[PDB]
């Protein structure tokens, strides 16, 4: 096999006749149209990917201080790397397998499980052309293939691989990645010291159009938006950390309230004891936040390892597969179980949806939660994510329409909660399009359906930032006063203009519904 640096599992993909079992493509056509190629490639430039080598060398994205560390590969526990895919192309999938095997010591790699989540591509189908399974015969025995007869989704595919894993630790990677050196050693050492740790590698990027390796700029810490999606700590949220954590060492392991992707390593025994995944989550979306919340509340710890780095092809100009439109909403309702009274806020932000969130199985998760002794979401916000803009629902004093009695009209986002457009004044009708909320920790006036969009003195919505350019004070007289200018907002003449503050001018007096949610969120009925 001839192993060594850069080929830790030997020379991969060689036939009996010493020639490669993968015929690689010529250089992409010179007249290629990137927008049309990105579409056909499910988000990546497939002409270029098929032309690149499966044994790609990648730059070492780690800080130089990560190379000064030593790992005794005989004391570390073995791990099972799990890659699940639905119609991932051959070149990107096999490049991932090659990267793992080339860059992972065999002492610490028990196996590499490939989970076909009901792929329909000919090169993967069991009734197909057999290209994949035939090429696997040219790879180490560690590489196994297991299939789901029907496509189950992220959670269904992940659980299949985890259940099939024989090692005490498993590591979940995507089917379109490349690793930096010594990516697994940091994870194993950290999980070895404490089995309750779920350790995430930090993600670098591979451009979808050019396939250049790109340094990841994402920090370690991740919060969440009330739209129920993870979000990196903003500058003003980092500023709220203890001084010793605002700028930690490149080598320090850092906790994170939330997980972004599904790239993490965990002790298999602990993973099942902490609830694994909720196997009634549908297809794609939000399982990372449900796991993040449950993990912390249930005794676990979520950490990121800046010295463990993996490259990831972020899609662009296309998508790799389909997903029902309601699967994302169901996954969000089920995640609200772990948010306790805060679910009322999240429920109003995503439009008060009424869907079949499998209530019968959700009550059983409610019982598992009480039987396990998991902690409240209040504890979560106060201890794991106290840097957020909303630690208690007291931090959202107002939620409802912003009405002006003089002209008899309320604020209206006019159809787009997405920022960049002007706000208007219209006859009040009570729909969510006229509902705004106030985050007092930052003075933000936002539409309830998008906590990333903030009112500005210009009368428009723009991307929220934790700065004085978006700070408002709602006075005891009902005025909307921009703090930087000390001017107040007026609805005079049906247009929105800033004017000298005067509590005697009725055109600048607003009413805003106080927000007094219940101590208990009761789910909507199906
Ligand atoms: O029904 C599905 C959807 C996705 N995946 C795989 O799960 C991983 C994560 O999906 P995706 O790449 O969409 O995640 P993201 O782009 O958000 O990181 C990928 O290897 C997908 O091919 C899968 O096995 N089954
Ligand atoms: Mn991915
Ligand atoms: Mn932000």
């Amino acid at each position: 096999e001839g192993a060594g640096p850069g080929r830790l599992h030997g020379r991969l993909g060689i036939k009996p006749d010493g020639q490669p079992g993968y015929t690689r493509a010529p250089s992409p056509p010179t007249d290629l149209s990137m927008p049309q190629a990105l579409a056909r490639g499910g988000g990546f430039n497939l002409y270029l990917s098929d032309h690149l080598e499966l044994d790609r060398t990648a730059p070492d994205a780690r800080h130089a201080s990560c190379r000064q560390l030593h790992y005794d590969l005989s004391t570390l526990p073995k791990a099972s790397v799990i890659i699940v895919f639905y119609n991932e192309p051959f070149s990107t999938l096999m490049r991932s397998v090659h990267s793992v095997l080339n860059g992972t010591p065999p002492q610490i790699l028990e196996e590499l499980i490939l989970v076909d989540d009901g792929s329909t591509l000919p090169y993967i189908r069991e009734d197909g052309n057999q290209q994949l399974v035939e090429y696997l015969k040219l790879l180490p025995a560690k590489v196994r293939l297991i299939r789901n007869e029907v496509r189950k989704g992220i959670v269904g595919a992940r659980m299949k691989g985890i259940r099939a894993s024989r090692a005490p630790i498993f590591a979940i990677l995507d089917s379109h990645i490349e690793v930096s050196p010594q990516w697994l050693e940091p994870l194993l050492l950290r999980i070895k010291e404490d089995s309750r740790r779920v350790v995430m590698p930090q993600i670098d990027g591979i451009d979808a159009e050019t396939f250049k390796h790109i340094a990841g700029g994402i920090g370690c810490k991740l919060g969440f938006l009330w739209k129920l999606m993870e979000h990196s700590y903003e500058g003003h949220q980092t500023a709220r950390l203890p001084p010793e954590e605002r700028q930690p060492s490149p080598t320090d392991f850092q906790t994170s309230p939330a997980m972004a992707g599904g790239l993490f390593a965990a002790n298999k025994a602990f993973f099942f004891d902490v609830g694994a995944y909720d196997e009634d989550f549908q297809f794609w979306g939000t399982e990372n936040l449900e796991l993040s919340f449950r993990l912390w509340q249930c005794g676990g710890v979520l950490e990121c390892a800046p010295c463990s780095r993996v490259y990831h092809i972020f899609r662009k100009g296309g998508s790799g597969y389909s997903s029902p439109g309601d699967s994302i909403t169901i996954n969000k309702m089920r995640t609200m179980l772990w948010m306790d009274e805060y679910a009322d806020l999240a429920w109003r932000v995503i439009g008060k949806p009424r869907v079949n969130y499998r209530p019968e199985s959700l009550e059983k998760r409610r019982e598992w939660r009480k039987r396990k002794g998991c902690k409240s979401f209040r504890w979560f916000m106060e201890n794991v994510f106290p840097e957020g803009d909303v630690v208690t629902l007291d931090d959202v004093p107002y939620l409802g329409p912003l009405r002006n009695d003089k002209i008899g009209m309320c604020l209206d986002n006019m159809g787009w909660a997405s920022p960049g457009h002007a706000v208007g004044l219209e006859y009040c009708h009570g729909g969510d399009t006229q509902t705004f909320m106030f985050f007092r920790k930052v003075g933000h006036v936002m539409p309830v359906n998008d906590d990333e969009a903030c009112l500005q003195p210009s009368g428009r919505l723009d991307w929220c930032r934790g700065t004085a350019q978006f700070w408002w004070d709602f006075t005891s007289s009902g005025q909307l006063m921009f703090r930087e200018t000390k001017q107040c907002l007026s609805a005079f003449g049906r247009k929105l203009r800033m004017v000298e503050c005067d509590d005697t001018d009725p055109y600048q007096i607003w009413s805003w519904t106080a927000y007094n949610p219940p101590d208990t969120f009761t789910f909507p009925s199906v």
